[PDB]
């Protein structure tokens, strides 16, 4: 297998299907990527990751950094070897949650400053992914808290590009690391047009394996993040993966394929499973409701994950009431496997031009 | 197959290997039995404690009467269906845990009523068990504390027998229970020789299908307890099981079934293994240790468990240290593996007669 190769088999509108074949395996497009959050997606084996249908997961330059440390995890030979992930992993860069979970921070040109002390560069940010093996670095950028006035937007915007290019020339300068892996610029700019064009332009005369489009997870409405989505798209090299970092709910994900994009990750199927929430096709429903107390039925009535062919919503119902780690793990398992039949009913409705259909009908009964 | 069937295979001194049994499964003894506080094998699925080697695992009359209510599961389909376990289950009758776990207590001849308001008789408690759909069904006993002074040692033992044939004959009342399920006795009578024998003639006179050691699981020392096993375990019918209740560490296990036990619970592997314990051929390590954090062998060196053979400790380490669910799961899942594998090493070494050398070889190694 190649390094990076992108392929759209598949359009309809401005939605795309296809693969990225890398040398640890090939990424099914749209994809969504568990987010794997210390070294681990919570509560579940990487088997169990790989068995709801993923392809590829995401780890964190933040947290693995901290804790147990990027030299410690290429000591021990990398993170796939270390958490027994042995398919690709894209790696965030740190850019976003350094100023999220940090204690303290000083942000310069040079990088960000940090206690949980720390200083987070585009250098350090690329070497700390290298150490880590991961096969899809992201450049270190500045995620901009929304809203942000156009003056503060730019200036954040202008110094991600700066910081996109010495990214670039980090990653060019370790051969091994550009012989093997991948390299994802972001596009910034807020909620602005000709801010999103300039970044879309700055990086493209850069150029990158592919584009990310960043900083629309922070605040923004389903109506604004589509809006922005909308023209910011576009503006990204066509024959290169668009992805869009932090995004989201089931219906988030659909809408932003319809605007081009082939790449997501977000927590919620994770972190929202643990504290009771399942996905449905007909919706999200808690767990934890006094309802489900004495329902029979699976999670969800179509749903071919393992959770839903063994067990009840009552049993569930009861393990997440009791605190019990076998509620946090089954509720994972279904909702991870419940966003990847998303991702696949996505890929051949597009495959098969039915994908607005698709999207009107999910909308439909998810909405119902 | 049939209701209960104990046969034994093969005999070292008081040592005994054979077989139990039953409608849903046979049970290879000398057997140990994962505990399944509350209505789960903690961090397991059912299909991970079975691939471990468990032939049964232990439910709890106490805990699933308060939640999620014992009527509640035997109209969702009784416990089996509920928690996806399709084996044989021994639920404990409540004996202990009333007194354990409750907020406040009164006791009577009748039963034990409390608030964690509740009462629990023979009666009751065998009914519980029933709508659990339980296969092994434990007399609803006392469990005397220890120490205790043979004046109350010997009124809580003869208490015990009136409740053991209580017990006996709310189970033989009820026809659908009496021809699908087993009931075992408890012996009691502290660490007293003659409340020993006295206990154990009462429970013979009565008859069960097999015949558990109570109140040895609560204070008492191994020198204490093997020497009150000593004259204990002959009094009790040959020809059928031997159960010691809540015991123990793998050592304990060795030298009870040198002293005639076929069957043990305890949750010292789940509870010590979500703590950070593991247990190893060369004894216990707490894998939270510092000397743990570049480690790459395995839990153990020998283990065939999954855990063993895909990550390290360090992994394993990491994981524990940041408090990921996924570290009590393989923690837990090794924990498991390794008593099974104890078990087994037990039952093959009689089967062959070389069993007081495994135990010496053992002790020599595990306390090395
Ligand atoms: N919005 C949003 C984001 C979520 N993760 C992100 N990671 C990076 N590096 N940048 C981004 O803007 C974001
Ligand atoms: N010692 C001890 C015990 C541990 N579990 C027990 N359960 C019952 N019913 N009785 C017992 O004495 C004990
Ligand atoms: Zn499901
Ligand atoms: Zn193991």
């Amino acid at each position: 297998r190649p390094r990076f190769s992108f392929s759209i088999a598949a359009r309809e509108g401005k939605a795309r299907t296809g693969t990225i074949e890398m040398k640890r395996g090939v990424i099914r497009t749209p994809a969504f990527m568990p987010v794997g959050t210390a070294a681990t997606v919570k509560a579940l084996k990487p088997e169990t990751v790989r068995a709801t249908g993923a392809d590829i997961i995401l780890g964190n330059t933040y947290h693995l950094m901290l804790r147990p440390g990027a030299e410690r995890i290429a000591k021990l030979g990398g993170l796939h070897s270390f958490m027994g992930w042995d398919r690709p992993i894209l790696t965030d860069s740190g850019g976003y949650q350094v100023m999220s979970l940090s204690s303290l921070t000083k942000q310069s040109e040079e990088g960000v400053t940090f206690k949980s002390r720390h200083m987070l560069s585009p250098e350090r940010s690329i070497e700390i992914q290298h150490l880590l093996g991961s096969d899809i670095v992201m450049a270190f950028d500045e995620c901009t808290p929304y809203p942000a006035t156009p003056s503060r937007a730019a200036s954040s915007m202008e110094r991600s590009m700066r910081w996109a290019k010495r990214s670039r020339d980090a990653f060019d300068s370790r051969k091994e690391q550009a012989e093997n892996a991948a390299l994802f610029g972001i596009q910034q700019g807020s909620v602005f047009e000709n801010l999103r064009q300039q970044s879309a332009d700055a990086l493209a005369e850069i150029g990158f394996d592919g584009y990310a489009v960043g900083g629309l997870a922070v605040g923004e409405g389903q109506d604004e993040m589509f809006r922005v989505l909308d023209f910011s798209v576009p503006m990204l090299p066509d024959d290169k993966p668009h992805y869009l970092m932090g995004v989201g709910k089931p219906d988030d994900i659909v809408g932003a394929v319809e605007r081009g994009i082939d790449m997501f990750d977000c927590v919620l199927p994770t972190r929202s499973g643990r504290n009771g929430q399942a996905f449905t096709w007909d919706g999200p429903i808690n767990i934890r409701n006094a309802r489900f107390s004495e329902d029979l039925k699976p999670l969800d009535s179509e749903c071919h994950c393992a959770v839903c062919q063994k067990w009840s919503r009552a049993y569930i119902h009861h393990l997440i009431r009791a605190g019990e780690i076998l509620g946090a793990m089954l509720m994972t398992e279904h909702n991870i496997a419940f966003y990847q039949q998303l991702m696949q009913k996505i890929r051949d409705s597009i495959s098969e031009g039915r994908f607005s259909q698709f999207a009107q009908d999910f909308r439909a009964r998810y909405f119902a």
